[PDB]
């Protein structure tokens, strides 16, 4: 009945190759998400510049005069969009974490002691291109990204100022 | 007693998920610190200009006529200050490396073959707005930042000339 | 262009700095870094043992080496010296895995 | 023999912390180099002015009447020199990329449809202060800087006209 001991070793192996893997489709997502974060970053400039020139954020890419929603893109990026200076990009719809598939988070800068502070966080939009305060246009959170599937920092709401 | 071998694999896992992570609260700090570095940089201009116009550094932001201590700020920046042309900003007091929480380092330019050379390094202050030589006003090193928690370069003392 | 003679040359966590389980020292030697086994709850054998970490400059930048406690001739240099500590801290290549079997000579 | 799998993970870590870092002593150099580029720029004016006034470049700083070789300097700059209007500065001899340690590249403007075009590139010198064409005085390329360790643009030879 070392066989048991064997079948034990079998048994413990039996229930050892199942459900012993947390959150990795969760984890890949973050980077897979974060890949999307990497792109619209540059848009912030003319967005600022537009705000810099004018004092008002650009209502969008085109207000800024820059690459629109369906513009600048690639892997994990099926849109890149500005909203009254609030910039946003979307996850791809495949080869992703099945979860984060096609998700976004906005990028909104509200004026500081310094110039302004952006925010890597939830899909939101600025009340006006003129304003700095932005609105949590949540898109029923689909594009919104799990703060879990987000890293610790990039967990911002429109409220972020 | 493959169970041992198992419990070994357990055991080696046992003492594998503890203390195997150096210095990352240390590392984040650097950037979290370095974020603070990013801001007072612009102040150097009028500071120079003040020194440029006058031949004397500005005793501070206000001597220069520029954004004071509690002026220009944001994340990881709970002050930004000039001291006889020596400029300094402080770490935030939260969401930081618990270590570097609320820390500074000065920025002091002393006149060159060229114009002058600044220094990213420890909270210090210039002897006079007129001078270039600066004093290692150390604030008991709290605001002073760990050269470890600093990157290799930004390791300057008032002595830096 | 020179390695740090140690943690402090680098300005970083010294020998008795960064540590925990199975780590009773962590030390740099002219850019050659080393840590020691604990002195208990270990393999009674490997109890209190080390192996250095030395990078010598490449076609690429440089290549480190997980292997025996050694030290770099100079902080300036890349070549490192097999400061062997009478092999106590040195670790059995058997009690080491196949890869982490490097001597100062490793370049 | 998950131990193997372990020692594998060890092994792959074994040969993972060695030689997996290209060209960064190469990269720092560029900026460390480029720092040196930043300085002699202003010399171009009186150099031009000398050429502007006269029609001839200044044989040097002193011909122009400006800050000589061992003049204007600082970090990564252990000389700044003009050569018949061709200006040049040298890398420091420490705290640098051990490679680029003490290296130069000239700065030579040759007359255009417009006025003239300078060139950020290899240590060279102008045939005459009167001329525009410059000579690839190469100093056995030590001061000359690796086009790799240079950025893409600043890759000019005396021939650059």
């Amino acid at each position: 009945f070392t066989l048991i001991e064997l079948m034990i070793v079998i048994a413990i192996v039996g229930i050892l190759a199942a459900v012993a893997l947390p959150a990795y489709q969760d984890y890949t997502a973050r980077a897979q998400v974060s890949e999307a974060i990497l792109l619209a970053e540059g848009q912030k400039s003319a967005v600022t510049e537009y705000y810099l020139n004018h004092g008002e954020w650009p209502g969008d890419n085109s207000s800024a005069g820059v690459a629109t929603s369906a513009d600048i893109k690639g892997k994990y990026v099926q849109s890149v969009t500005v909203a009254n200076g609030v910039i946003t990009a979307q996850m791809a719809s495949s080869n992703v974490n099945n979860e984060i598939k096609s998700k976004k988070l906005s990028l909104w800068a509200k004026r500081q002691n310094g110039s302004v502070k952006w925010f890597c966080g939830q899909p939101v939009t600025r009340t006006t291109a003129t304003a700095t305060d932005v609105a949590a246009a949540n898109g029923k959170t689909d594009d919104k990204i799990n703060t879990k599937h987000l890293p610790s920092t990039c967990r911002d709401d429109s409220s972020a100022s």
